[PDB]
């Protein structure tokens, strides 16, 4: 825009996802035990996650979010659901596949923690097939 400006940053650092099964029980352990920078939904797809993580890392960023957390903006941002309430009923952690994402300076250890200490069986990452990369992104950005 004007000369003189910033200088806008892009990026929002390192993102890390994994597909993964998750027992009632299971995500019983992971909420009590972790509260930090990562969020489990139930997704079709991996690429909108990422999607969804991005923007909400940056509307948190730039005081510009729903939520006012990144974990709860990406629940409202996945969803399209503005209401909390309501985008945990419709992406929130359910028995069954998963993803889990985390972000922030220490995200690959995160994943990592939280994935060894659970015992959490992982399952391969699935890419969102164009046509609905095309939706999740229109719907997203
Ligand atoms: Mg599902």
């Amino acid at each position: 825009h004007h000369h003189g400006s910033l200088e806008i940053r892009t990026k929002v650092g390192e993102i890390c996802i994994s597909k993964v099964w998750l027992t009632d029980e299971q995500i019983n352990k992971l909420f009590d035990r972790f509260k930090g920078d990562y969020q489990v939904v139930n997704a079709e797809c991996a690429d909108k996650v990422i999607f969804a993580t991005i923007i909400a890392i940056k509307a948190v960023k730039e005081g510009r979010s729903i939520a006012k957390t990144v974990p709860g903006e990406i629940l409202v941002r996945l969803s399209g659901n503005r209401q909390i309430k309501e985008a945990i009923k419709k992406v929130g952690a359910k028995e069954g596949e998963n993803y889990i994402v985390t972000f922030g300076e220490n995200a690959s250890a995160l994943l990592q923690k939280i994935l060894s200490t659970l015992e959490i069986k992982e399952l391969e990452l699935e890419r969102c097939d164009l046509e609905y990369a095309k939706k999740a992104f229109e719907d997203i950005a």
